[PDB]
């Protein structure tokens, strides 16, 4: 490539990889808010909180294949795994589920930076701090909060509380 | 009938009962609306999503009048038998019924559709499935959701979970 | 399923099939525009051309997913085929693959209907009409009409003809 | 300087000669642009072109002044060597000068990081990794671009192609 420079191959595989983790948590958010919007689960607001994050985690992952172009790698597509269940339960489990994808996100984040400092791509180090290091600390502690919130509803009345978190926060 | 083209006595006979069918659905909404208007009933909510419903399939009954004049079939008026209830319970009995309701006019609109078609009648075909046909599946969807919240909340505290419903869903 | 009514197994088999088709080729559409984006390739027209086909029909899919929560089936996910290319060659290499994509969920779409027909499910008959098979039809067209204008450029000069469709149609 | 901190006389030694290279670059892009205002090769789209670079790098270089006074460093000026050639042949042949211009920028900023990255000088690296880095890639990938719409348009139509692109890119 012409304009490659400074970039590489592993580091190039990596961003690879995590095109492909963002999109199978696209996918998974996917299924979590069309299951709640089910007639049997009926949590209106949980549905269009996890549609969001569906469209928030594919934009990231198109995000990361445009600056795979700027650097003169070549993106390489795998299959996408099919979401790790079915039917997610309850709020506080589809919270509980979304919180560990999103840690393994920031997980992945945050080695494929460990990578590109020892590599010494200063851009790429830069790419991920604005774009994707920040949000993900964010979102996970609003989801924490969430948690926090929910785990206090069902408490004593477990149907009554995701009802009212429902119509009161989402 | 000098306008009368492709349109069978079966069919106009359908028709006019789907007509007395639509009426008296409007009339049990007429009904259970002015029922949870009832001081010892008291639920704003619940009457205003009964009464909305009358008057919704009353325009679908005066539809099918019209669409009877435009295809030159004459329409014929029977007596409307009064609501199967006098009083209807709670909100979840209320919503239960409207269910059961919905998927009988659905089910008379489908019969139609399948006479209609077995008679080779095309527009007849085409008016219900614009009109009627996805009108009736969104409100079941919707009957349904509310069920599913209805259900969630009644759980433990019967009382206090008609009034959240009402006031924060309908 | 309390809401489900005159709605198969084997058409809700169907829809999910479809519903992993749709996501397929907008997965293949975003692979063929992000290889357009490339600086060996650098054909901004065609990249836009194709992003937005990777948004239509994922659009496409989360319409068949919400139509079957409003009937009653239960959407069920399976794994997403990577594209069948890494690199797709020029601009009319790109379009006689995405025309044969496109004619095989044009052929989807007619199997779905002809099944939910055998079954006499009108509901489904009109929701593939009006939401899916004129659009299918509509993009067919323009995308021969593109593939013609394309193999009349580069007839003669390969190189200036795919320059000049993406500046002066793209 | 008693505003001085953490501020090395290596750095501030690298920050004046990127200044100067920055500067050279700018009067590459003078030279470039008016080269091409030339009436014997008359291609006002690529004068233009070259014109906005000499600008952008004359404003990279008073930003990295600026900042060197914002340290406590001092600001030494060298002589601005002459640009490489006096006439720059076609377009392909000034892009392609162009491209490696700026890679060896690139290269100077990245040496400039690693440098204040030993030196521990996290302002520096974050001056750099904001206001450079980002551009930097950014404009190889833009120019990239146009090189391979050049050399595709050149192939067999050199003068012809000259034209179009001038008309249809510039
Ligand atoms: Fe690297
Ligand atoms: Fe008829
Ligand atoms: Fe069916
Ligand atoms: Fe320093």
């Amino acid at each position: 490539s012409q304009i490659r420079q400074n970039y590489s191959t592993e580091v190039e595989a990596a961003v690879n990889r995590l095109v492909n983790l963002y999109l199978r948590a696209s996918y998974t958010y996917l299924s979590l808010g069309f299951y709640f919007d089910r007639d049997d689960v009926a949590l209106e607001g949980v549905c269009h909180f996890f549609r969001e994050l569906a469209e928030e985690k594919r934009e990231g992952a198109e995000r990361l294949l445009k600056m795979q172009n700027q650097r003169g790698g070549r993106a390489l597509f795998q299959d996408l795994q099919k979401p790790s269940q079915d039917e997610w339960g309850t709020t506080l489990d589809a919270m509980k589920a979304a919180i560990v994808l999103e840690k393994s996100l920031n997980q992945a984040l945050l080695d494929l930076h460990a990578l590109g400092s020892a590599q010494a791509d200063p851009h790429l180090c830069d790419f991920l701090e604005s774009h994707f290091l920040d949000e993900e600390v964010k979102l996970i502690k609003k989801m924490g909060d969430h948690l926090t919130n929910i785990q206090r509803l069902v408490g004593s009345q477990a149907g009554l509380g995701e009802y009212l978190f429902e119509r009161l926060t989402l």
